[PDB]
């Protein structure tokens, strides 16, 4: 009755999207249950060799996971994020595990699964990642913590022990979830890459006027939001360039375009527009005219050059998980 039952491909995979993920309530422990009941669905399918049944079964779940994902409440985005994904994480494996065991059309199906799987993958994580971190940094207000000079006289020090306490929180649920150790490496390096973003374009939308002192203690306060991140990752500034640069850029004493030119012709970190940006703003507690200048040419001179707009913004950007799903 086994290929029979295989054959539906229609009743068993209603089963698993309707009956059985659509509604796994989670605030619930342990004894990795959906990948156990995906797996075991795609490794029969296999066996028997229903290869467009697995491709089908397999799309259905995805779709069905995903909308799972994208349509969680604010509140729930951390756990349900984090079950899912972690679940997920593991499709590709599988598919390079069961390979292991196999003719010539089955591990070519299985090489397939293994990529598209992992597309799949990068996408609802991607998104899911900027969705949560967006509501993670209103909650902890990493703005008011890390730019607002406005709050430069205060020790900073309730706001930074609730930093810590939900990156300790995070840290948990990660463990919790059984996301595996280049996952959850990769995990927090985004969520920096995440934070590089949101506070480099505040520090160009939100914050008036800028000075090397200014640049100074945006500086400490960053190294106060990196020494949580320090005992667990390989080297976590890489992962915060862009607003590295732009504070440092802030307490350098450039006094003419020699110097100038010296410093930041065919330096990338920043282009043109993002150092302009960063100047313009530059208010004694000023740039010489000359440097102004200088820029304004260079910003002009890449307009008529090429075809893309040089963004100001910057927007988050992930690697693929491929090499972290050990």
């Amino acid at each position: 009755d086994l290929l029979e039952l295989l054959m539906d491909l229609n009743c068993y995979t209603l089963e698993v999207t309707e009956g059985y993920l659509k509604k796994v309530n989670v605030t619930e422990v342990n004894g990795l249950g959906p990948i156990h009941v995906i797996t075991t669905v795609v490794s029969s399918l296999v066996r028997n060799g229903l290869l467009i049944q697995s491709s089908k079964f397999i799309s259905k779940v995805l779709l069905t996971v995903e909308s799972i994902v994208m349509s969680l409440p604010k509140d729930e985005t951390m756990l349900g994020g984090i079950f899912w994904l972690s679940n997920l994480s593991r499709l590709p494996a599988f598919a390079a595990n069961q390979k292991t065991l196999y003719d010539k059309l089955t591990l070519i199906y299985l090489n397939d699964l293994e990529n598209e799987t992992l597309k799949v993958f990068d996408k609802i994580y991607s998104t899911w990642l900027v969705k949560f971190m967006k509501h993670a940094s209103a909650h902890i207000e990493i703005f008011d913590m890390v730019l607002n000079e406005k709050l430069f006289k205060n020790s900073g020090d309730e706001k930074f022990a609730k930093l810590f306490t939900f990156l300790n929180e995070f840290d948990a649920v990660l463990c919790k979830f059984q996301v595996v150790d280049s996952m959850h490496t990769k995990i927090f390096n985004d969520t920096l890459k995440y934070l590089n973003v949101m506070l480099f374009n505040d520090l160009i939308t939100k914050c008036p006027a800028l000075n090397w002192k200014y640049g100074y203690e945006v500086d400490r306060n960053i190294e106060r939001l990196v020494s949580w991140f320090e005992p667990r990752i390989e080297d976590v500034r890489p992962n915060l360039i862009q607003i590295i640069q732009a504070v440092k850029i802030l307490q350098l004493k450039i006094s003419n375009l020699n110097e100038f030119k010296l410093l930041f012709d065919f330096w990338y970190a920043l282009n043109p527009a993002q150092i302009q940006a960063i100047l313009l703003k530059y208010k004694p507690a000023g740039v010489p005219n000359e440097i102004l200048n200088y820029l304004a040419n260079v910003i002009k001179r890449e307009n008529l050059s090429l075809p893309g707009k040089m963004e100001i913004m910057l927007s988050a950007q992930f690697d693929s998980a491929k090499n972290h799903l050990r």
